[PDB]
């Protein structure tokens, strides 16, 4: 059909991108992350009892000031590989940047604190495919989709380095004010997730990982590029990181010295250099620059996987094409 939107995106701390969306008439506006790892909406309900303190930080979603709320009731549980919630299913209009479409979404009831109190977004809006949204729910862009309104059934993210604006989201498209040389298309495994083929992770010059083909979901809802923890700890080892607990640390004037590592997503050879992957806080001889990939086991479900989160989409403009089957990179501007 003809048209396009996009969400500019607010940048927090390069480990938090959220847009905004606005469920009800009146509407109702919270913050959300666009991620592609999760297919349901969901948002913090009012009636979430506030002894749990992540909803009593959070903007809640109130039907009864809504006309046009549709209550529907069935349960709903999202195990996130951070974290969960529950709560039941609503159906009210939610505004997702010009392009309206009425939506089955997640009042959650039940919201823990960690990780939740540290979460600057409020709600989570899935930008999967329908075989991962839990109870069937038919996600926002096959629902946007349904309407006619875009031009190309694609969607395409732009994080920026923060400090100017925070990022964009466009439906309908991509565009040319933030990617430059042109696209690399990688297609899909199999249709339901936003999933490729990854075979080989190079430290430095030389393959230590994934040699013999593993697989790599290109998350939007995620800060860091994580891989399982046996494949993390070598990656860690070569490079002389240490564990503090949630994450790999290095003395940070090693930090600008450390390896360019590689990614070698079908085709090319997609690689950070170590502005990339750490955050040189400093430059000391001694205190500790945190780097940018986290071990994270992402469940039997969909895999163990590597997840590509937003150290790799900030390098690298991803148009998510639904279309064809398939994701394709090309260099941020
Ligand atoms: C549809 C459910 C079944 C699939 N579920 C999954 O396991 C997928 C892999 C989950 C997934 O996308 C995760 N990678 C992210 C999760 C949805 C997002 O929720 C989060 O836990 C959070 C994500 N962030 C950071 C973040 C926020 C915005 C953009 C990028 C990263 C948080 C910060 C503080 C607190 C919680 C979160």
């Amino acid at each position: 059909g003809n048209t396009t939107s996009s969400v500019i995106l607010t940048n927090y701390m390069d480990t938090q991108y959220y847009g905004e969306i606005g469920i009800g008439t009146p509407p109702q506006t919270f913050k959300v992350v666009f991620d592609t790892g999760s297919s349901n909406v969901w948002v913090p309900s009012s009636k979430c009892s506030r002894l749990y303190t992540a909803c009593v930080y959070h903007k809640l979603f109130d039907a009864s000031d809504s006309s046009s709320y549709k209550h529907n009731g069935t349960e709903l549980t999202l195990r996130y590989s951070t974290g969960t919630v529950s709560g039941f299913l609503s159906q009210d209009i939610i505004t997702v940047g010009g392009i309206t479409v009425t939506q089955m979404f997640g009042e959650v009831t039940e919201m823990p604190a960690l990780p939740f109190m540290l979460a600057e977004f409020d709600g989570v809006v899935g930008m999967g495919f329908i075989e991962q949204a839990i109870g069937r729910v038919t996600p926002i862009f096959d629902n946007i989709i349904s309407q006619g309104v875009l031009k190309e059934d694609v969607f395409s993210f732009y994080y920026n380095r923060d400090s100017s604006l925070g990022g964009q989201i466009v439906l309908g498209g991509s565009d040319p004010q933030h990617y430059e040389g042109n696209f690399h298309y990688i297609n899909l495994i199999k249709t339901g997730v936003w999933q490729i083929q990854m075979k080989g992770v190079s430290v430095g010059s030389s393959t230590l990982l994934c040699e013999d083909g593993c697989l790599a979901l290109v998350d939007t809802g995620a800060s860091y590029i994580s891989g399982s923890t046996s494949s993390i700890e070598k990656l860690m080892e070569a490079l002389g990181a240490k564990k503090r607990l949630f994450d790999y640390v290095v003395k940070c004037n090693e930090g600008p010295t450390l390896p360019d590592i590689s990614f070698h997503l079908g085709g090319k050879e997609y690689t950070l250099t170590s502005a990339d992957y750490v955050f040189q806080e400093s430059y000391s001889s001694k205190k500790l620059c945190t780097l940018a990939i986290h071990a994270m086991d992402i469940p039997p479900p969909t895999g163990p996987t590597w997840a590509l989160g937003a150290t790799f989409i900030r390098k690298f403009y991803t148009e998510f094409d639904r279309r064809n089957n398939r994701i394709g990179f090309a260099l941020a501007r």
